[PDB]
């Protein structure tokens, strides 16, 4: 619907503008819907993005080892399997048709702006507990939804068709939802229905706000090859 | 063959007798082989094991954070849910066959022993690397995988006829083959071909020793309902 | 005065009885208080807490890691100061004084209830936040001062006189004193100033029982040479 | 000496050549050093460097938790306090004398060649084991070490001598040596005498070589207020 990823992303989403719409409205995915985007930095971003996953999937696996309840254990599960029983491979697969080796996709040198987010993620699950890991992960989750979405209803090209169609496709947006229900339970268990009542609570929109920020330097990057 | 999962396990399982022995031969491993436990300490030992299985799995699933390349992640990942979406569902099963109702299970007080075994598990990992967790966690894997081929070749009774096909099956036994050729591939990877000539060696031994251990301290818990 | 240690605390204490009790009032701390403790259960008290001390004091290095504002850092890093440049190197002079060589105390052999228990402060601090670990640690902390201002007042003998004043004495006090308003401000920050309407506040209880818990196996570890 | 911090630091320096010395001679190092860097680039690096320095002390702290033997844990507790009982408390002390409140230091927000920085290492920490950590810590720690001893030598104005002085003076070049014992130590004993022969070696000369590219991002950061 109007807010298709639970309570708490809405709400940390109002609280995250305008960097929210600097990430989701950014250039690069401008470019992507137009079929604008260049080739080099595509590809510049495909590689970039395969280091990002590595790191992205282990902190959704600390969000397995930061779980309480076997719910929450089996939806991390889910979303490490989501990322690296599937989209890791398919990403490898998507890499290799578009030109880049296996050997040289393992050199891969991680950009600046790529480790300061994946490494912003993992210390703040490492040092918080659930809420701060999953307030840090929300973005690249439900910003590449939303983004997928839109642009399945605007691209005016087919050029970048399959990143679209994996972003905006039911499987993608099924995955977002249900880390939008984690993400509600998991606030409500830990501090209650009430939860935007909790000193807590701007902590993890300034998490998200943070996460949102690195996303918009991840976007200026992958146009920065 | 004779040394089924792996050189590493071989050598460290070597260092830690007697205590290995202990934990394979134990009391409560005899009387699941003879069908002469009693049920009340099988039932026990099955609620308690469901408490000291969530925390194994935040184990497997910290040894995917602490992961350094795709496969030792994959390795991880694949123990993960042969936990998490596999093992602990049915363990549920099998306690709810056994009269275990869902709320009560949840209610489980978690006994010194198991605690002792699964946080000194954990805590090895988030201090360690990946070797001094996989050396913690090796003792449970392997050792179950070691009683399991035993007594489906001297079991006496199919009283226990369950678990004992469980950890002797094909299934249970190739997860294990998987662990120890992780256990080996992290070894050389960080110690070298001559790992057993690291100062790091003997560390890990006695990671895995203490893990054996607090395994005789389980199963001595089990018969102490 | 009443409630020597922070409001927190005295909530804690309070909803973890009758374990406190057993804990404060063990047959251990009346052979203290009244000189009857024999020798040798005292000596591998010393032994097995100079092991201890070493995990507790990595603990509170934790709680700076886990710490927000400098104000929590600080109490912290006092803390671990109190204990590694202070009640550390004072154990061991007290183990020296008792006849253990240096070597042998480095060789010491840690007693599953002693593993147990450090593990789970650890675990828990790795996986929780500042609150989760400053619940486990307080059992220990305002524990002892609990003891050692009751057997001040109460020893009939002075055969463990230096062991009484100094949990007894002011510094020890002091610190215990700092803990609480350190453990009272953190909660404040995190959870308000009606921290015991959180859902968190009844986990922060079962953690600190579950430590209360492990003190009382502790101090049975004592007694079983 | 020619290598004044231990055998550890001068063969990670030499593997991390060219950046090392695009570190330590720094467009920023030479401004400080002639005294024409603009006020306003130092004031603002002063107020990020106060929130570096936070996240720096919780990094040594993450040392202590890391640490095996009491050696590394002192040397560890060492650094923390040098940090956070000293470094700290004197530059809210310097940034307050160039007229930053501490309100306003307080809401300091991050910027992302920081927050790269100081997750990095963080990260590192938690993830690996105390090698990694130091590896990570080292360019910082001596890299100021080797700036502040070349400025003393060759400053031409002493409108930045207190920063020049605080890094060239005996207190911090035998913090930087204590360091580089710890580092040695730390090495020797977890890899052996041969420790550039251990695939680890790799590894962390990598994880040094990546920390002082990131300082070269801080020190651009600087000059971008
Ligand atoms: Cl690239
Ligand atoms: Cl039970
Ligand atoms: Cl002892
Ligand atoms: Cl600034």
């Amino acid at each position: 619907m109007s807010e298709p990823y639970g309570k708490a992303f809405s709400l940390m989403r109002a609280e995250a503008e305008p960097a929210w719409r600097a990430y989701t409205h950014h250039a690069f995915v401008e470019g992507l819907k137009a079929g604008t985007l260049p080739r080099e930095a595509f590809l510049h971003y495909l590689q970039q993005d395969y280091v990002f996953l590595i790191h992205f999937s282990r902190a959704w696996a600390l969000a397995v080892v930061k779980s309480e309840t076997h719910s929450e254990m089996l939806a991390a599960v889910g979303t490490v399997n989501a990322l690296v029983a599937e989209e890791m491979q398919l990403h490898i697969g998507i890499c290799e048709a578009s030109g880049i080796s296996q050997e040289a996709l393992f050199a891969t040198r991680e950009r600046a702006e790529n480790l300061a987010y994946t490494r912003f993620v993992l210390e703040a699950g490492y040092s918080g507990d659930l809420l701060d890991l999953l307030a840090a992960l929300a973005p690249c989750v439900m910003g590449y939804g939303e983004i997928g979405k839109r642009l399945t209803a605007e691209a005016t090209s087919t050029l970048y068709g399959d990143w679209i169609d994996t972003y905006g496709g039911d499987d993608y947006q099924a995955a977002c939802k249900a880390v939008g229900t984690l993400l509600d339970d998991a606030l409500e268990r830990r501090l209650g229905a009430e939860f935007t009542s909790s000193p807590r609570w701007s902590r993890l929109c300034q998490t998200f706000h943070t996460a949102t920020e690195l996303e918009v330097g991840f976007w200026q990057m992958g146009l920065t090859p």
